[PDB]
């Protein structure tokens, strides 16, 4: 029996330093993760303040940003780790994204050296955790037709509204928040202890159930001069913070995929029916071969994208060939999956089904798969198709 | 705007009394399930003891059997009664599908009068509730390799072994157990408060939250000859339970499709992003036109099979055509109804992914895809490849 | 061994009366059409003129037209007869379509008693045979934007334009042809022997290779006021024919379908490979399995919308489910039942490649599959998407 | 509008070297095969001695050998040259993979030097042309039973059996056979001069037009000993002539695909239709992306699996991987395309339908979907499942 990654060859075409960090991220989380993985999902809740500390005091906030405490890791390094902690579970790589590729990188890329210093270091520490609030109840995928908005007062400015479905939202010191204002779409560097401000946790989840969810109420919190983002202009700016989280995920989704794939693989070998291992079935080597080609197609597809971001080559019509890719073959790995264990699959014993569910957040957060097919079209045509 | 069923057409397909019973259940469900399933399937505890008492005095229990206090509908009927239910959630139905037409069947089928006049009534009115023990922690595609045995000990039984996942087995009155004798395969009418005889409740699901999934432990479990049940005198037996049961299942796995299209096909109606509904855009349109399609292909099929059943025309491998289709189909549709609602399709604000989730089961129990596939495959070549 | 058409249980479900057209058809296919097909196919030539009299005077034209000769059979009837017309050849059966369902029906529905009584009864014997100009080299799907004009001159109409892909075109006595006006389109009821109008056969065709395909050129044709179809006053009357045509190719694209899953049973049950029937493999019967739902549950589709039909219940959107559906389907039951023959399955000793190629005309002809998307999409949402 | 090679970002992974030797060959195909093809194809006759001549003294024959006149190139860079040979046909790819990848690379693996000499410098000129005979009319997907058997006859051999669908057959010099022994199978150098030696034509071919089938008849041939490969003892000897063919498809079959992709990418910009290009619509643009992702990791695995090559460090399975990949997805591509393309899809105006219909013979030939299926399943399991 020659396991998925060895029948690809995955370690030939990696670094020694590559080799290192996944490693040591494995490590992280096959300790620190997947004993209570199972417990927070169920029960909806983790200790996610505790967890972040935990995170960032091991080099793992901010991996792919430079300075600050910061690990300054290569893109290939960087995808490597997010694909070991995800195979963990989406949830966790989730708070990782938003702390790093979103909330950390909005303000590395676009704050003053005021918000830098002040905010990058306790968050690459994990002492403290940010937000990236974009996404409202009433504009998802058009993030242009934010209703937000920001609104001068004097020196100060007031910012109206409400964002949903932000990842650790609840649990947040400082939130990212993008606003329309007279002059075009700008971003606010937030403290949640600000007047007004108020986050509020989404209940009844039946995905990422390991991670906190929130509604954000912007109730005319006031705010002054100092707190926008001097270096943010249009909608490019939160645009460019989601190309550096799609990347992440690129990788990320492969490594709930082979979980699941591992786990089916496992399980075919295992299993008997009929005086045999269901893997000497012929359907459950086809499931086994298609989902084991999807995986390497992947992990190549992504490898490849690595490779092209660390030499300075990789657009946002790049990223969403993997983001389009990636995520939909992964959740399709971990269905096929979940049929490979029969009825045996359907309780938490085993991690996919919390995969397959995590998964669904996935695909439709980062934009949809619609929005990433409608990127590379606009791409190939040179004419969008969104309207 | 025309909704599914009206485009399909299907209403002038059934007769007024047809679309009475089906009208009569649709009532019931939205009365007596709808308002509580989200938060059954989220405690994964239902009053289910209360529950069969509703659904018996109602007539939903036993409906396609004749006598005892049953309905004595007809197939097409029955059908569209499992439909409804299941609509309202696949473990609702499933509770239903293992009272008539597996563990009242199987004492209808293969019971002496007095198996039948004792149990049968208040098994109908829900008073008592049975289980059907057929798969063991080690065999559930080839059950003819079963290993639950039973041996003669005078004019006794000793039964001996242990049954796994087995709906309604901690809530159950009456089990029907399958253990395997020195002249093949037999049946008996277990009461669960014999000594020997335990149930344990299986938590952690993923899947059929809303129902009582159990192992049952046969630790030497003493009957009466009486006991037995005298029809049954081989495979054929359960497996004739089988093919009453995955019936009901071939229109019911339907009525999950049609909530989650019906769904879908309101919010994308209802929600607009960028300056149109989202029913407006191309790719949209697509998966509609596509799931309506697989709904009422699927419905077609299921109520052809009614037909053929009711004039006695109906196979095993002509159910078979029914349940690997329309279970798969059906799971399909809930997965694309799920990314047409976005982020709010994640929680159980919609009944997308309870549906999604619950159809997991159903494609692997009452024979996974692969088996309907192989059952099939026989019949067309003639030739089995199970081995 | 079960035939899929036994195994679905076809023949219950159709009258008797239904039953002697189908075997009726059938038998002129076996006798008429498939000695010849293969040589006709590979050739890019057959006797069209001599084939359209004998179609004709056995009464398969016009067939579910009422009058001037034409057999005024049920659409049930009509589609079965579609459905063994393609089961010989799809090149064969469009002949058929255009004739009838085409051209006779433009001059049935639209046309004054002189059209209809100079023409009608001919085109039934096959003795002078029709074509249906609509599409033009730049306008296919969306007609409304056809450039083919018509202007006045005197109490005469001047033709000028160009129609391309026109089934029996350059065999064609007389041509339906759609043009636009100042006051919206209509259509002539034109005879190519007009000076101005030629006709030009289309070569190096690799689907439809049966059957005759042509440009039309109308430099100048002048035509007297007498020669347009009183009846048509828009785009609703070509629209009108094209749904009369769809719905045969409903039950026709089954037809090849059926040819080739026949072919695949058969010679999965032949052929032997590593020591049993290929048919014995699972993989195998997943295919066989597969292609037989998708047959079945096509046919339940043609069959209930020609239940409809019959009715006078029958929508566009309707017909649309049947035409997006059917055609998609049979092409892909075409696709799969080659790769069971293995090599044998490239030439013309089976039937398989023929009906595949011959199914990407049909799949593009009578609108797209993109098309009836669309059509199917804008009834569930109330919304073009068109545009 | 960026092409798919560009936004795939093709030419940074690739070595100068590497790209001189793919643009040399797509010079070649440009000038000498794409002005030819078409005609070639329909008559289903070329000049494939003249054409042999051509491309060995341009140095194709061979490419991936070393010695007696052949390139000795790289694996990437033999790779490379059938993507663009098979851009052009995959007929005449397929000549060329015979040549080289098969009866030469036999001959230079397991022939005496007198074999070496006598033919593989003739064969690299390509003024001997080859063949490999192992498949036969009963045995294809598994050589193991091939009947075609070999009888020592004093210090001479006797070849009796029949072989099908053996490409370059009619217009071969040489045969490497194929046979059964007392001892296991051989394999001999034929030359198709000897008595008792007919190859004939396989006709109403509807794939891979562009080259010569035949049947072989070995009607008792008698050989010397010397006609022996000497180093060729088991079943294995072919078995590696194949996956040194197989690895060239892996890259061929993505050349139809480019070229099919390419077509579609440029008919999208140029066609218009409801006045904007047909690349403005979402279903449009959702085929261009699924086709160009598809493209791209196909080739990613084909690029991954050559630099394991060229390391020394590539197993059957692993070709397998791309053999069951690259050519069914290459022909989805080609299926997606035409459909792009409308009614002007279904003639030779276009590549399209020729790469599909050639690709249903690469699909089956150098193992068969399902064959490659399982030589993976084995690999990931440890369990062959071919019985
Ligand atoms: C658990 C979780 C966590 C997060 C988030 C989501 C979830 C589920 N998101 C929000 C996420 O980015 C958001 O859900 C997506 O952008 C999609 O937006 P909507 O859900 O509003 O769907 P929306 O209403 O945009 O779309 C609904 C459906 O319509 C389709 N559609 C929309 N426009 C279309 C068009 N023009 N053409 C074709 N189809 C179209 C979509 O693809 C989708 O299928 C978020 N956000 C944030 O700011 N910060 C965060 O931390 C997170 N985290
Ligand atoms: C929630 C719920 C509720 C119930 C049940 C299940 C579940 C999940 N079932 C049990 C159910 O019938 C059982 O799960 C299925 O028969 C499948 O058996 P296993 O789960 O053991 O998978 P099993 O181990 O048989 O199969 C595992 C995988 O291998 C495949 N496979 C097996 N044999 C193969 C072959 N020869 N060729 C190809 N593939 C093959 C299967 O298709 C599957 O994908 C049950 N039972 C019962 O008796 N009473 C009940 O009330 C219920 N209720
Ligand atoms: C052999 C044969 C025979 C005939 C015919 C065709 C063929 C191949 N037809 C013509 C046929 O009806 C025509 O090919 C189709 O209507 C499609 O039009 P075009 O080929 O111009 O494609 P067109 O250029 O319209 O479309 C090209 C591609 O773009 C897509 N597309 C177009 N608009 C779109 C939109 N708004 N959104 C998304 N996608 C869109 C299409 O679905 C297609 O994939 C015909 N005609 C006739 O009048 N009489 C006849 O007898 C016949 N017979
Ligand atoms: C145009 C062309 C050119 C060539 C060749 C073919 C063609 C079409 N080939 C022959 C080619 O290698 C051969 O067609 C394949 O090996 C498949 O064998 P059969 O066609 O006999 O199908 P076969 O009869 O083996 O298989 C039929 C079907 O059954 C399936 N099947 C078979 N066994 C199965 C199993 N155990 N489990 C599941 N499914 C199974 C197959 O996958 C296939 O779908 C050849 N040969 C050669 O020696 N030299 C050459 O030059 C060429 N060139
Ligand atoms: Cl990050
Ligand atoms: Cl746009
Ligand atoms: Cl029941
Ligand atoms: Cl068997
Ligand atoms: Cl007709
Ligand atoms: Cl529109
Ligand atoms: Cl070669
Ligand atoms: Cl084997």
């Amino acid at each position: 029996r020659r396991g998925a990654d060895d029948l690809i060859g995955i370690n030939a075409v990696l670094s020694a330093e590559e080799r290192e960090i996944r490693d040591t991220v494995r490590s992280v989380v096959q300790r620190r993760i997947k004993p209570h993985i199972a417990s927070w999902y169920e029960d909806g809740e983790l200790p996610a303040r505790e967890l972040a500390v935990e995170l960032g005091e091991l080099g793992l906030l901010g991996m792919h940003l430079k300075g600050y405490g910061c690990a300054g890791m290569s893109a290939v390094a960087y995808g490597l780790a997010c694909l070991e902690l995800e195979a963990g579970d989406s949830g966790i790589r989730s708070l990782v994204s938003v702390q790093g590729s979103l909330a950390m990188y909005a303000i590395h890329a676009f704050g003053s050296d005021e918000q830098k210093d002040q905010w990058l270091p306790d968050m690459a520490s994990g002492h403290r955790i940010g937000c990236f609030g974009l996404t409202e109840p009433d504009h998802g995928s058009d993030p242009a037709g934010m209703r937000t908005r920001a609104t001068r007062s004097g020196d100060d400015w007031i910012l109206t509204g409400t964002k949903m479905w932000i990842t650790n939202g609840s649990v947040a010191d400082v939130a990212v928040v993008w606003a329309r204002t007279d002059e075009g779409i700008r971003g606010f560097v937030v403290p949640t202890d600000t007047p007004g401000f108020t986050a509020n946790t989404i209940k009844s989840k039946m995905s990422l159930r390991a991670s906190v969810t929130s509604e954000l109420v912007l109730d005319g919190v006031r705010l002054p001069d100092s707190a926008r983002l001097p270096g943010a202009t249009s909608l490019g700016a939160p645009l460019r913070c989601l190309n550096e989280a799609r990347f992440g995920i690129v990788f990320g989704a492969l490594g709930a995929a082979r979980d699941c794939l591992e786990t089916a693989l496992a399980y075919a070998c295992s299993r008997e029916q009929f005086d045999r291992p269901i893997g000497g079935f012929q359907l459950t080597q086809q499931k086994l071969a298609d989902m084991t080609l999807e995986y390497g197609k992947g992990f190549l597809l992504a490898l490849h994208l690595g490779r092209q971001k660390d030499a300075g080559e990789l657009a946002p019509e790049q990223v969403s060939l993997g983001k389009l890719n990636n995520v939909r073959e992964a959740i399709e790995i971990a269905r096929t999956a979940r049929t490979v264990l029969g009825a045996s699959g359907i309780t938490g014993e085993y991690p996919v089904m919390r995969h397959a569910n995590n998964l669904e957040s996935v695909l439709t957060y980062e934009g949809t798969s619609e929005m990433h097919t409608l990127i590379i079209g606009q791409a190939l045509t040179g004419v969008g198709a969104f309207r």
